[PDB]
């Protein structure tokens, strides 16, 4: 039998008659897992820590050409330097110094 309900008579009559004797019972149970599970899938991966910056860092693809050769001496670094600075400085301070700002206890020995 067609469940897609091309005319809708199957989606309305079937949903309009729903005795709510199972769904409300099963649904309530699934909604509790389905939701949590849907997340345990995007976090389960322990290497996902790099995936967050994988699609973000891509934005710097333009300024990520520091690999290029030198020319002005101060320009060669301006590319990478500016990056390793704000990046490491922020990722080392903003990320670390910022995360420790809340915890006044020894979290990393």
């Amino acid at each position: 039998m067609s469940d897609a309900g091309r005319k809708g008579f199957g989606e309305k009559a079937s949903e309009a008659l729903k005795p709510d004797s199972q769904k409300s019972y099963a649904e309530q149970g699934k909604e509790y897992i389905t939701d949590k599970a849907d997340k345990v899938a995007g976090k389960v991966q322990p290497e996902d820590n790099k995936g967050v910056f994988q699609g973000v860092h891509d934005s710097a693809e333009k300024g990520k050409d520091n690999a290029e050769g030198q020319g002005e001496s101060l320009a060669d670094q301006a590319r990478d330097y500016m990056g390793a600075a704000k990046s490491k400085l922020n990722d080392a301070v903003e990320y670390v110094s910022g995360r420790v700002h809340g915890e006044e206890d020894p979290t990393k020995k």
